[PDB]
């Protein structure tokens, strides 16, 4: 069927307003993050100058081999804060709202996980830097942030203290975390609605997550560009992309859901909280 009144923003907040719209997937990228400082890596160089290839500073085999170019970024690119965006707190408001079934993740920021997101709602489909593993199959010692955090910047390779220590992120040609398939399995059985923000769908098999949904399932991707999806075609019946950066978006769905000073206040005390430590 059709469910949707309109294929635009309006008509996919009209549809989140009324009884039908009980449960709510997000799949989410770089893009939310973006405004948060987290750098994005979907499209860049001059600073990785001094590698085989440039990809493989993000490759499981060369990260066994040659650990410090990845640890050395690691500490370049580290986040002197962890602010959760507007997005962040979008879902953190959906979560309240008991709309939220899961969040699919492909970052490993933790940040989700900051804005009050639980382990339940989550899949944290490229896995995290909230915890590090000993590669030894035979030991596998757990480290926490700390450590890690603490480790990379000493510019020292992360090791076990009972044995390289690795942080629990899926490298390319890695693959993915059990909890994906087993969630995925029935997620998409029964929801509602999608929202799609700050991901082009270009990595795999996380992209093919869109397709699970029951057909009359209506799809909402909030992004810098357009990105199974049928937005423009005289069939179109139930996808809708509203492009711009995630906050602005979120804002706006968020302003004509009637949230916006709910999210607004929300923001607010959880900024200057974490700005208090
Ligand atoms: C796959 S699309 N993303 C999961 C992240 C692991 C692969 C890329 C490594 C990113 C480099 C780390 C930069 C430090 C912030
Ligand atoms: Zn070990």
């Amino acid at each position: 069927e059709r469910l949707l009144d309109e294929l635009t923003l309006e008509g996919v907040a009209r549809y989140m307003q009324s009884e039908r719209c009980r449960r709510v997937i997000c799949l989410v990228g770089a893009g939310i993050s973006t405004s948060a400082g987290i750098p994005d890596f979907r499209s860049p160089y001059d600073n990785l100058e001094k590698l085989p290839y440039p990809e493989a500073i993000f490759e499981i085999s060369y990260f066994k081999k040659h650990p410090e170019p990845f640890f050395a970024l690691a500490k370049e690119l580290y986040p002197g804060q962890f602010k959760p965006t507007i997005c962040h707190y979008f879902m953190r408001l959906l979560k309240d709202k008991g709309l939220l079934l899961r969040c699919y993740t492909q970052n490993i920021d933790t940040l989700e996980r900051i804005a009050g997101l639980e382990q339940e709602d989550l899949v944290e489909a490229h896995g995290t830097f909230y915890t590090s593993h000993c590669v030894s199959a035979s030991c596998r010692h757990e480290y926490p942030l700390s450590w890690m955090k603490e480790k990379i910047f000493s510019e020292v390779t992360p090791k076990c203290e009972d044995c390289l220590v690795k942080p629990d992120i899926v490298f390319f040609g890695e693959s993915l975390p059990a909890r994906f398939f087993s969630c995925m399995q029935s997620d998409f059985l029964k929801v509602d609605l999608l929202l799609v923000m700050g991901t082009s769908l270009q990595v795999q098999p996380f992209a093919s997550l869109i397709s699970k949904a029951p057909l009359s399932t209506p799809r909402l991707l909030i992004n810098k560009e357009k990105a199974g999806m049928d937005f423009d075609s005289k069939k179109a019946y139930r996808d809708v992309a509203w492009l711009g950066e995630c906050d602005q978006g979120c804002l706006a769905l968020a302003e004509l859901l009637g949230w916006k000073k709910e999210l607004e206040d929300l923001v607010r005390r959880e900024h200057a909280s974490i700005d208090a430590q």
